[PDB]
């Protein structure tokens, strides 16, 4: 039976408690209860035909509770992100809650090994709609996330959504816990394509990872990390970027070897 944890990012009042409550415990009310910092709750449900048990912590958007929720984005495989299609302050702080995310996870994090499930919330109100799905889509599906229109409300795309969230969320734990790797686009970059081709005909390491002589190990050390990330054979489909991988880790080991016996003979 798979345990996995799921936490809920967004502004306040944008419908993440009741989304959570709607699918979970088939009800809703109108009446607004902020969440206060952070509540914590555990569901069940049966998805493939793999049992999975929830631990969800159902975040508060307020601002205020910034240090409370900190300590909960840690070991995460699910995120619910919500937004209401009637403000659009809301839709525009989605990249602050990212960026929030990525700092409590240091530099180790890779938000690529978690399922995002943007909700654009509340698509029944009359009111004036301010977000259009494409722009919402675009956003969401460029950062590799999910997207659905929802509403906790009359529950259209609610049991959608969760369908789709908990599949990726078992796809990515029967791999592992890392991102699985789609048929939907085993293609590849253009500037994956073009690193790989200016790493064959390269005879020289600091060219490789486009560096000059005389350079901090800060430096190879983050033009390497730009080139692993981008031709990693894990995430990369483009034929050769194996080797072109290997190439990039040699380099960076002779110029890392090199730095450091010159350190040692002069200085
Ligand atoms: N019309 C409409 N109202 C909604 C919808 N979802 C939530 N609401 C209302 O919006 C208010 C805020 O909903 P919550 O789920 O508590 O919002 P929240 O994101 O959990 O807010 P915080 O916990 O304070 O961050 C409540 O009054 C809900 O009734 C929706 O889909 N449609
Ligand atoms: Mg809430």
């Amino acid at each position: 039976a798979l345990r996995i944890k799921v936490i809920s990012m967004g502004n306040a009042e944008v419908g993440k408690s009741c989304i959570i409550k709607r699918y979970c415990e088939k009800r809703f009310v109108p009446k607004y209860q902020a969440t206060i910092g952070i509540d914590y709750g555990v569901t069940k449900v049966h998805i493939k035909d793999r049992e999975i048990k929830v631990n969800i912590f159902d975040m508060a958007g307020h601002p205020f509770f910034y240090e409370v929720r900190n300590e909960f984005y840690k070991d995460t495989q699910g995120v619910i992100l919500v937004y209401d299609v009637g403000h659009k302050e809301t839709f525009e702080s989605l990249d602050g809650w990212l960026a929030e995310m990525k700092q409590e996870l240091g530099p180790q994090g890779n938000i690529d090994n978690i399922v995002f499930a943007v909700c654009a919330n509340k698509i029944d109100s009359t009111k004036h709609r301010s977000v259009d799905e494409s722009e919402g889509r675009l956003w969401s599906e460029s950062k590799g996330f999910l997207y659905f229109e929802t509403s906790a409300q009359s529950g259209e795309g609610i049991n959608e959504m969760f369908q789709a969230f908990y599949s990726a969320i078992v796809d990515l734990c029967d791999n592992g816990g890392k991102r699985p790797v789609s048929a939907i686009n085993i293609g590849f970059t253009k500037e994956q394509a073009d690193s790989i081709r200016r790493i064959r005909n390269c005879k020289d390491s600091w060219d490789m990872l486009g560096v000059k002589p005389g350079a901090t190990r800060d430096e190879v050390n983050k033009a390497y990390r730009k080139l692993a990330v981008l031709l990693h054979p894990d995430k990369c489909m483009a034929p050769g970027s194996e080797d072109a991988f290997k190439a990039v880790v040699n380099a960076r080991t002779a110029l890392l070897k090199n730095i450091k016996l010159e350190h040692h003979h002069h200085h």
